């Protein structure tokens, strides 16, 4: 017994950030492809914040770029975002970067999503907090483990994107429990939406308001999906938002 909701691949989810971006312009809608991975997300994070900073210096870009976005438009992006919405790929079986890169190829010609899931790195550069949603709670590792990781990050941001009141990156890791329970493909949609909730309010925890029975829980993600896809039908395609 499962509740339809839809599977979201890296094109569907990069709509959905276009889409929040309209929305709250702090939002860089990063795109998803080549994605983010558990082997080079803190590297990637730590290019767009030397990027930003350039771009605040009057300095060129470094990279990497945009596929779907002018230079100039990136530019605008950069000077004003607040927020970057890291979407990482992952699944189990790989070991390295390019066998992930391997396996998400293979595994999209099937149209198969498998033992693959998508991370959420919230990086909020405005209140300096790292946020990790994972809707499977610890599919990766232990929460605590992450936390650990990711304690280690943060000082490392504090480094890279120094406050003037020199304040602290700090980490919470959202998910107390397993969110996504009884469902096999939902985990980009959850991302999408535990992101929204976060955008309205980064405060409340959400997650906590969720039904307890599992099909209650997907079907309310599946009226969040309905709204959202509705939302990104006329969306300019594979191009980034006006900055």
């Amino acid at each position: 017994i499962e509740a339809l909701v839809p599977a979201w691949d890296s094109d569907i989810i990069f709509k959905c950030l276009c889409y929040f971006h309209t929305l709250y312009p702090g939002l860089i809608p990063l795109e998803t492809f080549p994605p983010a991975t558990i082997f080079n997300f803190k590297q990637k994070i730590i290019s767009i914040l030397e990027d930003k900073k350039a771009v605040l210096r009057g300095e060129p870009i470094k990279g990497p770029l945009p596929i779907c976005c002018s230079k100039e438009n990136y530019r605008r992006h950069l000077q004003r975002t607040t927020l970057l919405p890291v979407f990482m790929w992952y699944h189990p079986t790989p070991k390295t970067l390019s066998d992930t890169m391997q396996t998400m190829k293979q595994l999209a010609i099937k149209g198969s999503v498998g033992a693959s899931h998508w991370l959420l790195v919230i990086v909020d550069i405005q209140a300096r907090r790292l946020v990790y949603f994972d809707s499977l709670y610890n599919y990766v590792m232990p929460p605590e483990n992450m936390k650990k990781e990711l304690q280690s990050f943060a000082q490392q941001l504090d480094q890279v994107y120094p406050a003037y009141d020199s304040k602290k990156f700090s980490v919470k890791i959202a998910a107390k429990e397993v969110i996504q329970r009884g469902s096999g493909s939902s985990c980009g949609a959850w991302c999408c939406q535990f992101l929204h909730w976060y955008l309205k309010d980064p405060l409340t925890d959400a997650l906590n308001d969720l039904p307890v029975d599992s099909v209650e829980r997907h079907e309310n993600l599946a009226s969040f999906v309905q709204a959202c896809e509705a939302a990104v039908q006329d969306l300019p395609e594979l191009s980034w938002p006006e900055a």
